[PDB]
């Protein structure tokens, strides 16, 4: 029989998502129960995979194909058939990918890196004009950085997050939306009048992301101009398979998609770097020997970004610790048993990311420990033991870009700052459907290393 946690009578387990760290709460009882668990909730059941072991099963693609987790259905409702909400069989997904791959190539980086250097010189220089007295929000310059990022990579829209602290409109919306995604799991009774507000709410936020989407995609179409961004390929974009290029709705869904994506899911993967960073000053030392050796030039170039090795090193190990997108969800496409121990039927599986990095029969004993030297050799790393972006097809579409602009701004600022726990921050963790190391300061003191 399989492990489940606690139970509350008819709720089943559904009120152990009911807590500010649901993802640590799945960790913690993945901890004490294994590396599978069953978790019910009414009218859903689902079962935790913890180890590489079983994980590794349910990634064979051949068995197992994406499923949309319920947070994920909660997001369709606004990100729709964009990459990450739509289900592998849905006409949308494979035409959009096959449309989007080549745009988030390492080679396509190359293309991006640019727009990414404007971004992360931003930060840079926000750091830089910082007063001695003062310090650094961590999640929320990451975020600044990377949202920026994706807007300026994605559709050529500067959100000037750098020369605000208010969220952009979209933002605040997108935030909210996400949120009222995140608050639905725990909703009984959704058409009760205490919810009802959240609805209007969620509704007229969708309205603004559908709005203020679509006109950037109207004004790109209208305007003609062929930036190099994202929106740009997806105008122009004609899936081989089908011969389609993605319709203006589905681009929408797709920039929606993105700046999800690129918000604080990716600035928590910096974030969770530069905690580590400043938590290990062996590491911090290496990582920002690197940067200084490689990094010779005022701004980045691509080449040297690749040559961030270390840097690299310790984002996937931030990665291993806390990946920000800490679960995937999975079902199995027939009758299947699981490990040789459990019978699926056809029809789910949460990968618990965080427990699978966890896997002392992977990682050895010291799974807590921020080694970024367990990264030194990618081949150490055993298939199905990693997987921060996901898995196979369904894998997350924007690793390369997240990594990349993530390894050049992490690099500048290991190249231009040194970094002080001031507070010797103690981790918490937030949980919305990401991960960020909630109220993370730092102070930079500047090498005074021009631009
Ligand atoms: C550190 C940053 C990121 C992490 C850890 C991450 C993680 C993931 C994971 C785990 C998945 C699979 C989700 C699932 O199976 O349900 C995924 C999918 C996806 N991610 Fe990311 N992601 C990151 C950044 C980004 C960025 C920056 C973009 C785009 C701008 C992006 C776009 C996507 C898309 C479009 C998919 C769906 C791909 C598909 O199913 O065809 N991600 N991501
Ligand atoms: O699975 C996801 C969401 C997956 C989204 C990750 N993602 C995908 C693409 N980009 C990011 N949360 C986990 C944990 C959880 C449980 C309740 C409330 C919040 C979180 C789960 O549902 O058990
Ligand atoms: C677009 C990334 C995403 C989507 C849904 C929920 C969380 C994260």
């Amino acid at each position: 029989e399989m492990p489940q946690p606690k139970t509350f009578g008819e709720l089943k387990n559904l009120p152990l998502l009911n807590t500010d760290k649901p993802v640590q709460a799945l960790m913690k009882i993945a901890d004490e129960l294994g590396e599978i668990f069953k978790f019910e909730a009414p009218g859903r059941v689902t079962r935790y995979l913890s180890s590489q072991r079983l994980i590794k099963e349910a990634c064979d693609e051949s068995r197992f194909d994406k499923n949309l987790s319920q947070a994920l259905k909660f997001v369709r409702d606004f990100a729709g058939d964009g990459l990450v909400t739509s289900w592998t069989h849905e006409k949308n997904w494979k035409k959009a990918h096959n449309i989007l791959l080549p745009s988030f190539s390492q080679q396509a980086m190359k293309g991006y890196h640019a727009m990414m250097v404007d971004i992360a010189v931003q930060l840079v220089q926000k750091w830089e004009r910082l007063n001695a007295d003062e310090h650094i929000e961590v999640p929320e310059d990451m975020t600044r950085l990377t949202l920026d990022t994706i807007g300026l990579c994605g559709f050529n829209y500067r959100f000037n997050s750098f020369y605000r602290d208010q969220p952009h409109p979209f933002i605040t919306s997108m935030v909210r939306a996400l949120d009222e995604a995140m608050n639905k799991l725990q909703r009984a009774n959704p058409d009760d009048p205490a919810y009802d507000e959240n609805k209007r709410q969620f509704q007229e936020d969708i309205k603004v992301m559908n709005d203020l989407v679509d006109k950037i995609i109207a004004d790109r179409k209208a305007s003609g101009e062929q930036s190099d961004d994202l929106l740009t390929h997806m105008l122009n974009g004609k899936d081989p398979e089908t011969g389609e290029p993605l319709d203006d709705e589905n681009i929408r869904y797709q920039i929606i998609t993105f700046l999800i994506a690129g918000h604080e899911i990716t600035s928590g993967l910096l974030s969770f770097a530069l905690y580590f960073l400043v938590k290990n000053p062996h590491v911090l030392q290496k990582a920002a020997e690197e940067a200084a050796r490689v990094l010779v030039d005022p701004v980045p170039s691509y080449k040297q970004v690749k040559q961030l090795k270390y840097v690299g090193m310790v984002l996937n190990e931030a990665l291993r610790l806390w990946p920000t997108a800490p679960a995937f969800s999975l079902y199995a496409k027939e009758d299947t048993v699981l490990g040789g121990e459990y019978p699926l039927e056809k029809g789910e599986l949460m990968v618990l990311i965080p427990q699978l990095h966890r896997d002392k029969t992977i990682w050895g004993d010291d799974v807590e420990e921020f080694r970024p030297e367990r990264f030194e050799n990618p081949s150490a790393i055993p298939q199905h033991a990693f997987k921060p972006f996901g898995n196979g097809q369904r894998a997350c579409i924007g690793q390369q870009f997240a990594l990349h602009e993530a390894t050049l701004v992490l690099g500048m600022m290991l190249k231009h700052f040194d970094f002080e726990d001031h507070t010797n921050y103690e981790l918490d963790i937030k949980e919305t459907l990401t991960l960020k190391p909630e109220g993370f300061v730092v102070k930079a003191k500047s090498k005074k290393i021009p631009l």
